């Protein structure tokens, strides 16, 4: 005889709120979505100097998260014919027409196939024309399509090119256009002066505050900033796409297409995708060294599931997120901390909780 809102109350408590102790992360906020009703729970600091605590206003970095919202960009791009997953990158930014990377196309670069592009960039390339002069002296090392590399470069020009076919820079793509689209009010790829009072600090390993530096097409990769409300907002949207007008609509379930498999994770558009149900074990190997930092083969979907299931790690240096939804039960969840903690603790708590639930 216990309502819905406390018994989630208390899953979250007993999964999430033990990671603060035990990480010493300052602050948390962990949302729940089931059957369209919202359950939000906040823990701790957004600042620890200023003795703020974390709320419904508080700004967190999303990190790699950001690449849903790269993701959901492009699909928005590919449905009002501004672009084709076909199409290389020369198409749009001219002065890479007939370099090597100009034979990788749209899908291969948002999916991480080029198969020569690193996690990051090399240190020293940090303005547009060191970007520019990057990919026109880029050349390929392993067959185009065939390897799976994690990389914000890949995915940053991705990005930068959706972009150049919507005649807007990539920030007014997302603030102008995408947020907007999906009801997010307090999403961010650059926080104004107005809501630097709500921008959390990150805190690193040794919890010195610390926020994400400006980087080469930073904003696709890693550089969304967003609230707890409008996260929970953005997986009520990828759990119910029908509710929302065709242009955004067809967006989201581009996104939600399985391109390739790497064993039990199926590569979607920034999503992970898995066979619903999934065990434990398959959503940590998804995040494994080997999977994120180095090359792995992919093989075409050869069984393609009836029921799926999505997730997305994302951290910077001060911050960590996961998100996760399951269509069929109608449900997801959002964890945001201002600390990083390892990747495999943040799937086993969103893991039991969601499968505890009534
Ligand atoms: B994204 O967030 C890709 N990603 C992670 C990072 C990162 C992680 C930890 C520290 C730092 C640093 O100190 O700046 C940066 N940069 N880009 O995805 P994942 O790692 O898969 O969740």
């Amino acid at each position: 005889n216990t309502p819905k809102d406390q018994e989630i109350k208390k899953l979250v408590d007993q999964n999430f709120k033990p990671l603060l102790e035990k990480y010493d992360v300052p602050g948390m906020a962990v949302g729940v979505i089931q059957n369209n009703k919202k359950y939000e729970m906040y823990y701790g600091l957004q600042s620890v100097q200023d003795k703020k605590a974390v709320n419904s206003n508080t700004i967190f970095e999303l990190g790699s998260v950001s690449k849903l919202f790269t993701a959901t960009a492009g699909g928005y791009a590919k449905n009002k014919g501004k672009i084709s997953f076909d199409d290389t990158p020369g198409k749009y930014w001219k002065e890479l027409k007939n370099t090597p990377i100009d034979q990788v196309n749209l899908l291969q670069l948002a999916t991480y196939t080029s198969g020569n592009l690193a996690l990051q960039f090399p240190d020293e390339v940090q303005t547009d024309q060191q970007v520019l002069t990057f990919f026109k002296d880029w050349k390929p090392k392993n067959p185009i399509g065939e390897y799976r590399q994690y990389s914000n470069p890949s995915i940053g020009l991705f990005g930068k090119v959706v972009a150049l076919s919507m005649n807007k820079p990539f920030d007014q793509v997302l603030e102008k256009t995408i947020f907007p689209a999906l009801g997010l009010k307090h999403s961010y790829v650059n926080v104004p002066k107005t809501q630097m009072q709500n921008y959390a600090f990150g805190y690193n390993q040794e919890n010195q505050p610390i926020r994400v530096n400006p980087g080469p097409l930073d904003a696709p990769a890693y550089g969304v900033k967003s609230t707890l409300p409008d996260m929970l907002s953005f997986i009520h949207a990828n759990l119910n796409p029908q509710k929302y007008p065709t242009d955004i609509q067809r967006a989201i379930n581009e996104t939600h297409q399985g391109r390739y498999q790497v064993n039990t994770m199926y590569q979607a558009l920034g999503w992970e995708e898995f066979s619903y149900p999934a065990t434990l074990q398959t959503l940590l190997d998804s995040n494994s060294e080997q999977i994120v930092m180095k090359p792995n083969k992919v093989t075409a979907i050869s069984k393609e599931p009836s029921v799926k299931m999505y997730h997305k790690t994302g951290s910077t240096s001060g911050f960590g997120t996961y998100v996760v939804f399951i269509p069929k039960e109608n449900i997801g969840l959002v964890m945001l901390t201002n600390k990083r903690i390892p990747n495999e603790e943040r799937i086993k708590a969103a893991y039991v909780v969601l499968n505890a639930i009534k």
